[PDB]
């Protein structure tokens, strides 16, 4: 029963936490992951997400200058966008958020409206932002799950913005500022994200992400007890996640997974696979025992068969139990067969 066991979770010294796989979205561990808490500076992930989308859209460059009104910024100061986004991500500067909010949306209210528009665009059911920096507000809240998903969106939708989160330091006005994510300096893990935060109502919060090979995990901890424990507890989850789980990529697009006969077509056989790449998070070491089969929606396949046409379902089995399902599609189209 060593292969088919469910691992016990470590005791995490925080009120809420969640651990997910970046590729497959699988939840490996959770505790009060949907309780609505104060997000503190984790809010700045969404602030960074709004900014990342605008630059990705081309609205402003990282070299553009922003004039201040009205990091210790002063009115009339001209600060490159590059420095303000680093003030947000590395330093957690609340003043840099305000500056970038007026610069990106014209006002803080217009910028909070965008933050909450992406909240709905991501489907978050337990998040609402009242601020651009994350200071405690009566009406703003988030949760460990929603914050783990915001971090996923950062990595997925704006990778150029996300690459900043791994920088250990930046210099503003001749003063070196360190990134507050102390896990970047950990020799045992490969941590390149994401964001720390803390307030009186929120406690000590950390959204972290690490990689081991091509596997990527995202942890979110909220309501942490101490400043140091913030990083220690997140390190507990990530190492635990990598020790007991492995992400595997069994089938990618274009790879033939099965062949079935085709009637009335230009060809006699169809090449069946998947249109979206498959990522499965399984107990580490059980990839050798992973079995895959499939069912068909029809007794026969009739031409014409369009490209990426659904014809059945793939079933991935581990220990005789289906763990994931994906649509089985036609890879190459097959037009109607003609007769001379």
């Amino acid at each position: 029963n060593i292969k088919t066991m469910i691992p016990g979770v470590p005791q995490i010294d925080a009120e809420s936490y969640i651990l997910i796989d970046y590729n497959s979205g699988k939840v490996l561990a959770e505790q009060n992951a949907d309780v609505r808490r104060d997000p503190a500076s984790l809010t700045k992930m969404m602030t960074s997400y709004v900014i990342g989308q605008a630059m990705k859209a081309g609205k402003f460059k990282e070299t553009d200058l922003v004039t201040i009104g009205n990091m210790f910024l002063k009115p009339g100061m001209q600060v490159p966008v590059s420095q303000l986004i680093r003030g947000i991500n590395l330093q957690s500067g609340n003043d840099a958020c305000v500056a970038m909010a007026d610069f990106a949306a014209g006002s803080q209210d217009a910028f909070v409206g965008l933050m909450n528009s992406y909240v709905n665009a991501l489907g978050l059911k337990n998040t609402h932002f009242q601020t651009v920096h994350g200071l405690d507000a009566d009406g703003q809240y988030s949760s460990a799950r929603d914050m783990a998903l915001i971090g996923q969106a950062l990595i997925r939708d704006v990778p150029n913005e996300y690459s900043i989160y791994k920088e250990k330091e930046f210099t503003f006005n001749g003063i070196r500022q360190l990134n507050r994510n102390g896990l970047l300096w950990d020799n045992s893990l490969n941590v390149d994200g994401i964001k720390t935060g803390h307030t009186d109502k929120a406690g000590y919060n950390l959204v972290a992400s690490a990689t081991e090979g091509q596997m990527r995990l995202i942890s979110a901890v909220m309501g942490g007890r101490t400043f140091k424990g913030r990083e220690a507890e997140s390190k507990k989850l990530l190492t635990w996640g990598f020790r007991f789980f492995e992400t595997v990529n069994p089938l990618k697009v274009g790879k033939e997974f099965a062949s079935e006969p085709v009637w009335f077509g230009d060809s006699d056989r169809a090449s069946l696979g998947v249109d979206k790449d498959v990522y499965l998070t399984i107990p580490r070491g059980r990839m050798k025992d992973l079995k895959a089969s499939y069912v068909l929606n029809s007794s026969e396949l009739h031409a014409p068969l369009q490209k990426n046409q659904v014809v059945g379902t793939i079933n991935f089995q581990l220990d005789g139990k289906t763990i994931e399902q994906r649509p089985l599609v036609v890879l190459q189209e097959i037009p109607e067969g003609n007769f001379f």
